[PDB]
RNA sequence: GGGACCGAAAAAGACCGACCAACAAGCACGCCC
RNA sequence: GGGACCGAAAAAGACCGACCAACAAGCACGCCC
């Protein structure tokens, strides 16, 4: 087997190298630093045997804090004193107190303001947390400054679902309940966050768009740009992330109504009373943001290495993950970058002993991945044609590791089985299941709550790199990382921090590296199939399954609203119909798959066509409904939860709080259309697997 | 070569006798009469011998007139006493007077209507008629009837230009000038208009939509319909189209201006005065039209069959032509349809020897092609995603002949060299070009004004089947038929008239058939040569020599605006460079064309995949501003004219009538931007010539 | 035969830039003499 | 230890239709006893 070959080649070793050199300085997106590491990588991947690196560079709208004018939030008297300021920047950790650029704590496109008003606490800022402050606890967030914890949610959404309320201000903190694990202690004695560490991150809401000034096309140097006025998803209130000790100061203080119950309270000792405003004494004063951050079109830089085909050349599987971090990137990004290098060092070793993948591989370092996709996206961009009429696949490597109890997969059904197969191949370096396959570990601490004896697979979102590869462009997509056990949807404590450091992986996450060596012969063990198999590995059988899944589901949440479904004789019959059609198809297709001379290279080119372009078929060129760049009609991002993937996503936001829409019968309509849409859609699938003449 | 075996197997009796036996009876779309065609055709071509032959239906908006309350036109006293009334039905031809259900003269998808008013004369009813009546005579067409020649342009944009100036109705004519050659007979003694003539045909503005009530999707069993409210490119007042005898009526008591000049003087004994309203006694005399026309879902069927490539059976060559009539279809189309049923008939008997085409043939009989393209574009919408990935070519087959005199060819660049080399391989039917090449006879009678020593080959716009292939899809697509000398731009006299007969053919245009058989076996030899050629017969440079013709032709247009240019620092520098970068990239991959082992089947799949998604590469998913079905970007229609085709026509609309633009800062933002997509759609189409590794 | 207007890129055709660092503007077909 | 509110499909999980011709609704984790 030509593939223990290539898994045997990766060290633990080496990515623990890698990753130790990825980490000592920030490489912050169009900083001189990740120009320089940019470089760096592109020297190595030259050395370690690719055939071509270039960095290919794009002009895009970063976000950066005023050095000479600091953001801070501010409790203020009717004086107009300011009694109490935020934090300006992280007490550094041991052994980075000199070191310089660190991006202080920021949200990344806010717009400059100093809005000065009442407090409202909107707990996660969910869309639900708003229907429950507006519909049930009839307040009213108008003209109000609103504080939100990080969690459940993409924050660009909390900074949405807050401008549509009528909030002026959003405050965003970590709450101990979500980024403080019970009993292990704050870094850097354990990887808890301390009451003055802050997660940075972007608040855009670009629904697949890339660049902001640029939609549709790669920000080139003679690219047309929007006017910052009409600029994609930039938000229209100042917004500002803070710590705990920090948000403890701004709540303690706060009177109006109690939280309604539970889930609105956190775990510090304040009482998360809503507001607005604060109790007796304190109801004059207020709060004050003061945000300077500046919008700026600044260069990025992808690495793009190819390691041409030997039999295929004109068939890319892409491995890619993001080298732009928010600091030191400890965790994210480089605990994957340091993946992907140690598997381009693999693959690059092989190529110097004579030994070539069938189908070309890319490897790619994305840029200004923490400021939306931006590197990925306008690369896509520039490239749509060629990644639509070539592209196999694309695995993701963004972090390796989030946690050390299991494996965490999302991916295509088209990659369900290939994903089984191998790792049930691939040892488990779990406590306790040593002698075991990785399949045994994941399966029994994961299991599927959808298919008895198989491990959790998930749905692809957005949230990273692959979103314009598999949303937009329809090419079979999948990550695979380590996680926690499920506390769930907020993350890892130091995601973002200063403290998120090379120690905080190599003393707490992965002292044996044992775990990143797992995800990189996962990540590196399909891009080696999925560039080196005969037969492409997808099993077209799999999205049948969960096709039928998918629409007992949809069929399940329009039943929400059954007597509406009778008046506007609201039928799924359609749907159900197409999916078993692609059932019947698909089970056709694979006995012809199974059968047929693979010796025949124009049989073989044409059975592979079917399989590659199944992914393709899926792409409405019309997009969703309000989101023209997500255009998959089986999977998009929620709406309301960038990070959340949705089944037949046209079908549930066309159902989503339809009870309130003022015209039942056009609003019902609209369900019936993606309904024919989806049937549409998924006949069209089954009938690219049908003999094609 | 195994193609002459196909050519001499072509034969102008049997195209005779077809055309004959397609012409007897009306075939229009939607009548049991077409449906029995339809079933006709699919049994000859199986007995043909194509390896399967389908029916494809859809349930489409027509339009057809109310059989008992038939539409006419009134001058009108104020009395209410109807003094004038136009034509009930064409006085039919000789052996025609016992048919039954020849529909009555009627303009398709008119809405209802019985208005009265002042008649104003429009003449073409074009862009620049109503730019010269508004705003050079000053006079105002707000709820006024207008009264219209046919001619210059889609009648289509006739009636949208008028709903755009305020006309509450619309009457369209046939002038003499423009459908009577000066010294030939009326039918039936010549191929002229009688006075009693009327030239059927829809109204839509669809801009490649295809059904009004389904856009994007096929109208298949369980389609979601637009409410007929928000159907697209349905006309908003009443038409209806008139002889010139019935038109002499309603224009010789026209009153108010004189015609500006010669251009708006037609060839019948009166003023030709603009109105409004009649001359001194007559005006309080008015028009009154009275429209009960119906539009209704119906039935459609395509006849689709299909020969298996024997080597590349996923690739598919289509050659398509509709079968739906007006009436008899003498010429159109059915003067196609019968040199596609012949073309069957040869590619069947060289199956039944034992031969096969290399790549796969389907044959299509498009339903409903005088209603809007619906056939073609519904069947198109349907198997998008199989036609995107498989689609090598797409040959249109309607009417064969609209005169005797040189070829007419309408094609993409990339099949300018096999329309080059296949017309000097075939004999010239011309008289006086005995014993010399169609290339000789055709280059001599229609030289290119773009290339000395060249035949003139034409731009496709839109108003026929292979639109959506084309300018939707990006399938390189050609159409060749025998042409008239150029009186332009108007047709042929006996367009869409009942006197358009097997006879008027027969007798007139091609006794012998010889043109038939010239057209028959250049669209044969073409799908001949694309089906079976072992490289595709596209050559990439001749779309780079176009390419710098469009970019020197659009910097011309802007240049009418040479002070704009510098104000706001319009430059196509990046459009001339990615034109020169295509050149220089199309050159050398016709090296490698040339140079690369023809034997290696992996080898040619790849160069062959880059020639057939080389088209594709024009294709923008966005489509281009108000016009989301028209997406390639190097060829769409006239916005003012659906038969005329624009290059780089995103920057074209952009310009037209900039001058008139209330901002002009944003209308040449505009501009700008058109010039980015098109610079980066030219190079991202290079770069698909690149080496793919 | 001669003359007058027009034909707003499907230019119908032919042809013609440094006191906007080569791609505007400007000689067949169909009321007067 | 027991109890109470909540967790608005990434359902966190398990399980459960003819006086809307099988796919609503309805038993782990984080003030009172
Ligand atoms: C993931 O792993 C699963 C489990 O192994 C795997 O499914 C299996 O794939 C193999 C390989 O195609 C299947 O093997 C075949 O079985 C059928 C009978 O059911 C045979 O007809 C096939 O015939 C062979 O004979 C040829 C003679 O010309 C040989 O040259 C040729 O190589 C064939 O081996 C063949 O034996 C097997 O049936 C399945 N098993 C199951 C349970 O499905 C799957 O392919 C892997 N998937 C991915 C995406 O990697
Ligand atoms: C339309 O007609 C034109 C005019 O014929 C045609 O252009 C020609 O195509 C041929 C076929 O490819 C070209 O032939 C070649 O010329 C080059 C030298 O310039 C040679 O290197 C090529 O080599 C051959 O040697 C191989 C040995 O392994 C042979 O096996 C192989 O078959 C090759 O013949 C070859 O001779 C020719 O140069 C051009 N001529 C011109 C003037 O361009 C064009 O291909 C046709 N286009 C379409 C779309 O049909
Ligand atoms: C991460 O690792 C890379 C790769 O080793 C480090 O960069 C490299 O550092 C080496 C050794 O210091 C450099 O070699 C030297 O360069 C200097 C100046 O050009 C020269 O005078 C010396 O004689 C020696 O040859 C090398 O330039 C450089 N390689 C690349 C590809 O950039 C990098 O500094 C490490 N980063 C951290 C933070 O540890
Ligand atoms: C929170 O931060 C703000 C801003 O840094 C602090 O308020 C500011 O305090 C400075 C220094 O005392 C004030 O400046 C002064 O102004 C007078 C002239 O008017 C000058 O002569 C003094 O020597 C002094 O420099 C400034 O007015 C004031 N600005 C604002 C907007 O409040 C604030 O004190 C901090 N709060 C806490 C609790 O630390
Ligand atoms: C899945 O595959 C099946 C089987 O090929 C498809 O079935 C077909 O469904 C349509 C109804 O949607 C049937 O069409 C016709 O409708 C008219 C109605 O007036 C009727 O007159 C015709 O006789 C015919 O019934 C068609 O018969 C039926 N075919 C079979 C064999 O059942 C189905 O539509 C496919 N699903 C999707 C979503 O495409
Ligand atoms: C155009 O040509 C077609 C093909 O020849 C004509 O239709 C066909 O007419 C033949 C000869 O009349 C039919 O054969 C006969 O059918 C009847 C009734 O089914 C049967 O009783 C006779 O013994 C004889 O077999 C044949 O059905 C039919 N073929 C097809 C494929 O439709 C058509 O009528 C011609 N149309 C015109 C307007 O000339
Ligand atoms: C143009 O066509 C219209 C409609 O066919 C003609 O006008 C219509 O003429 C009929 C027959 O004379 C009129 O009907 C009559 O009505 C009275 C009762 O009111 C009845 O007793 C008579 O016996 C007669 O049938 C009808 O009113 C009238 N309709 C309209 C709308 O005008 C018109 O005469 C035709 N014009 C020409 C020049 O042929
Ligand atoms: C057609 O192909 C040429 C040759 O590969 C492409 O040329 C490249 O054009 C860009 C400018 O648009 C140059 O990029 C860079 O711009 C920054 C500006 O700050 C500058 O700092 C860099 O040094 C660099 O000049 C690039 O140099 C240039 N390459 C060459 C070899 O001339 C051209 O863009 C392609 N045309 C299109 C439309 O893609
Ligand atoms: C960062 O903030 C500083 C200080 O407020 C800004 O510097 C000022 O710039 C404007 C000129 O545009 C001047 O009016 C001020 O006098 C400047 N002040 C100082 C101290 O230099 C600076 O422009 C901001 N940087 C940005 C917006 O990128
Ligand atoms: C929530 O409070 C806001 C802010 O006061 C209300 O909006 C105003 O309502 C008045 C009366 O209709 C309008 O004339 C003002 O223009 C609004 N003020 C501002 C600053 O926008 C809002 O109506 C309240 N919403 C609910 C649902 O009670
Ligand atoms: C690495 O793995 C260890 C061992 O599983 C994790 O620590 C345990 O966490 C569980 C509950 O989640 C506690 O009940 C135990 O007290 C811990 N076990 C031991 C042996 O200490 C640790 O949390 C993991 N590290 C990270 C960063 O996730
Ligand atoms: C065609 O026109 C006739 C005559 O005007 C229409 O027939 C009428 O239909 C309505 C019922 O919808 C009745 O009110 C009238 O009494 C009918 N008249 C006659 C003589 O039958 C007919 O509906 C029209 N056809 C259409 C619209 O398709
Ligand atoms: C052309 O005539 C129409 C019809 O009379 C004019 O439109 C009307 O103008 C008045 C005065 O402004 C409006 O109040 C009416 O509502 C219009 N009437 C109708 C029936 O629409 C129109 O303004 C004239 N256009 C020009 C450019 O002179
Ligand atoms: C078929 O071809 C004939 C011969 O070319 C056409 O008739 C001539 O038309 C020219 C001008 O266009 C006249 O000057 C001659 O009087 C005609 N020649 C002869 C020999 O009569 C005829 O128009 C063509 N038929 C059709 C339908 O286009
Ligand atoms: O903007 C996005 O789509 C996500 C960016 C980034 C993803 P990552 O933190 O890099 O996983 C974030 O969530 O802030
Ligand atoms: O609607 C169209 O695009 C054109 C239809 C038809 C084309 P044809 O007459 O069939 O050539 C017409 O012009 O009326
Ligand atoms: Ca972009
Ligand atoms: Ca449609
Ligand atoms: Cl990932
Ligand atoms: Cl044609
Ligand atoms: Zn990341
Ligand atoms: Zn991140
Ligand atoms: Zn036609
Ligand atoms: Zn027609």
């Amino acid at each position: 087997h030509n593939m223990k070959a290539f898994l045997d080649e990766l060290k633990a070793e080496n990515i623990k190298k890698f990753l130790y050199n990825f980490t000592q300085i920030p490489h912050l997106a169009g900083t001189e630093q990740n120009f320089q590491l940019a470089k760096q990588i592109q020297s190595q991947w030259k050395e370690f045997g690719l055939d071509s690196v270039e960095l290919a560079h794009y002009d895009v709208l970063l976000s950066y804090p005023n050095k000479t004018h600091p953001n801070y939030i501010s409790i203020i008297n009717e004086d107009g004193n300011e009694i109490f300021n935020t934090s300006l920047f992280e007490p550094p950790p041991p052994g980075y107190e000199n070191v310089s650029d660190i991006v202080p704590p920021f949200s990344a496109f806010s717009p400059q303001g100093m809005p000065e008003g009442d407090l409202v606490y909107v707990n996660y800022a969910r869309t639900e947390d708003f229907f429950k402050l507006e519909r049930d606890m009839k307040i009213n967030c108008s003209g109000k400054i609103v504080i939100a914890r990080y969690g459940k949610v993409f924050r660009g959404n909390k900074v949405k679902n807050a401008q549509l309320a009528g909030a002026k201000g959003v405050i965003l903190y970590s709450d101990p309940a979500d980024y403080f694990a019970p009993g292990v202690k704050s870094y850097p004695d354990g990887w808890n966050l301390p009451g003055g560490g802050v997660q940075r991150g972007n608040i855009l809401n670009l629904n697949g768009a890339g660049d902001p000034l640029t939609p549709g096309y790669p920000a080139n140097e003679y690219a047309y740009r929007r006017g910052i006025a009409e600029a994609v998803g930039l938000p229209s209130i100042p917004v500002h992330p803070i710590g705990y000790y920090d948000a403890q100061k701004l709540l303690e203080k706060m009177g109006g109504s109690a939280p309604p119950d539970s889930s609105w309270r956190g775990s510090l000792k304040v009482p998360y009373n809503v507001g607005p405003g604060f109790t007796g004494n304190f109801s004059t004063q207020k709060v004050k943001m003061h945000i300077h951050s500046t919008n700026e079109v600044t260069r990025i830089y992808n690495v793009i290495g190819t390691l041409r085909g030997a039999v295929e050349p004109d068939r890319y599987v892409i491995l890619g993950g993001h080298r732009d971090s928010w600091v030191f990137g400890g965790i994210d990004p480089q605990s994957g970058a340091a993946v992907v290098h140690e598997i381009v060092r693999s693959f690059g070793t092989l190529k110097k002993e004579g030994w070539r993948p069938r189908r070309t591989i890319l490897f790619a370092s994305w840029d200004a991945e923490e400021f939306g996709l931006l590197g990925s996206t306008e690369w896509a961009e520039e490239n749509s044609r060629l990644l639509q009429e070539r592209g196999v696949a694309y695995i993701n490597a963004d972090s390796s590791i989030e946690g050390n109890y299991t494996l965490r997969v999302d991916c295509t059904p088209l990659m369900y089985s290939l994903v089984h197969n191998l790792t049930k191949e691939l040892k488990s370096p779990d406590e306790g299941f040593e002698g075991k396959s990785l399949y045994e570990s994941w399966t029994k601490k994961s299991p599927s709550p959808e298919f008895s004896g198989m491990p959790r697979i998930s749905k692809l979102g957005s949230g990273n790199d692959f979103e314009v590869f598999f949303q937009r462009l329809g090419i079979a997509s999948g990550r695979a990382r380590y996680t926690k056990n499920w506390n769930k949807f907020s993350g890892y404590p130091l995601y973002h921090s200063v403290y998120e450091t090379y120690e905080l992986v190599e003393k707490f996450y992965d002292p044996m590296f044992k775990y990143h060596l797992t995800v990189a012969q996962v990540r590196g063990g399909m891009v080696f199939e999925l560039a080196n198999s005969i037969v492409l590995p997808f099993d077209c059988r799999d999205y049948a399954v969960v096709l039928r899944k998918y629409a007992d589901k949809i069929y399940s949440i329009s039943m929400k609203h059954p007597q509406e479904m009778k008046t506007y004789s609201v039928s799924f019959d359609s749907l159900f119909s197409a999916v078993k059609n692609f059932t019947e198809i698909a089970s056709k297709f694979s006995e012809r798959l199974q059968d047929f001379d693979k010796s025949n290279p124009i049989v073989l080119r044409m059975m592979n066509d079917q399989l590659m372009f199944l992914e393709r078929a899926f792409i409405d060129p019309l997009g969703l409904p309000d989101r023209p760049f997500y255009r998959h009609v089986i999977y998009a991002p929620s709406s309301h939860n960038k990070y959340a993937g949705e089944s037949f996503p046209g079908i549930y936001d066309a159902l989503f709080d339809i009870e309130s829409k003022v015209d039942p019968s056009k609003a019902w309509g609209e369900v019936k259309r993606q309904i024919y849409v989806a049937a549409f859609t998924v006949q069209a699938a089954a009938e690219t697997l049908s003999e094609v003449a």
